[PDB]
């Protein structure tokens, strides 16, 4: 479903090469998120079956209202948007992290990344 298309063309990038402020200028662009430049963004990398999981006990718990935590932990860039303008060029730096992430889920698939760990 459409959703979940959605959420991997925003959130996932399978073997990323380096994970520097070059990485996310060009990601963010390539992915269609630059008009308006978003704040922060990232992107979980590895393995798809690992992520989808996450909406089944295999690799999830409940977590707060309406979410789902991950059990296993994952390789993660976060990309954050430096300087005062939201429009093209966009200045980005990164920060590469490895922990557990927080989606929510629907009819299985994951459609939305809770972001407010990473900022």
């Amino acid at each position: 479903n459409s959703r979940y298309t959605h959420f991997l063309t925003q959130h996932y990038d399978a073997k990323p090469q380096g994970r520097d402020d070059r990485y996310c200028e060009s990601i963010m662009r390539r992915r269609g998120l630059t008009s308006p430049c978003k704040d922060i963004n990232t992107f979980i990398h590895g393995n798809k079956r690992s992520i989808k999981a996450i909406c089944e006990n295999k690799n999830g718990n409940p977590h707060r209202e309406n979410l789902r935590i991950s059990k296993s932990s994952f390789q993660v860039t976060a990309c954050k948007l430096h300087g005062g303008s939201p429009w093209p060029p966009c200045q980005y730096r990164a920060t590469a992290g490895f922990r557990n992430v927080v989606v929510a889920c629907e009819n299985g698939l994951p459609v939305h990344l809770d972001q407010s760990i990473f900022r």
